[PDB]
């Protein structure tokens, strides 16, 4: 059993409701919430804006001290740091961003490190401003993580969609 409340069921593993991903997090305090990260690590919008702005810009220093040790990410890469004041850890992984002519392909790269953490809350990786389709952001996410992803989607409409047309 765990705290998570008032997801849809869509797979075995996969659960999805339409919500603040932050308001999910402060409420929840998972042990990892997923962001929508780039390779630099600059939280500047989308999901990234709104968790750096919520640890009143924790994030954003830690991460920049991450970037200066370590160098960027590669797309379809991860790296944990910490959740703050919104969850133990944090697992900033990179979606291809469509709005910068990134492999879509990676998606899946992308989603392969959610199943190094056996619980986790996220966003649809690459949706959103990352340019992507959700609805296929949606499929690659149940084809791919085996642990389980409660999926907070940001847009009514949208999530009314992603639920209507799921196979
Ligand atoms: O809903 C999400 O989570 C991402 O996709 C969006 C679509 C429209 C407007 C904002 C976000």
């Amino acid at each position: 059993v765990n705290s998570f409340s008032g997801y849809l069921k869509l797979t075995d593993n996969v659960y999805i409701k339409n919500a603040d991903i932050v308001e999910e997090a402060k409420k929840v305090k998972p042990t990892v919430v997923v962001n929508a990260a780039n390779v630099y690590l600059k939280h500047g919008g989308g999901v990234a804006g709104a968790l750096n702005k919520a640890t009143n810009n924790a994030m954003q220093v830690e991460s920049d001290d991450y970037i200066a040790t370590n160098g960027p990410l590669k797309v379809g890469g991860s790296c944990v740091l910490s959740g703050h004041n919104l969850a133990k850890h944090c697992l900033h992984v990179v979606g291809p961003n469509v709005n910068k002519g990134e492999d879509i392909q990676l998606l899946k790269s992308a989603y392969e490190n959610f199943n190094q953490h056996e619980v986790l809350l996220a966003p649809l990786l690459s949706a959103g401003i990352f340019g992507a389709d959700p609805i296929h952001s949606l499929r690659v996410c149940v084809d791919t993580v085996r642990t389980n992803v409660y999926l907070a989607v940001f847009d009514k409409n949208l999530y009314d969609k992603l639920v209507s047309s799921f196979l």
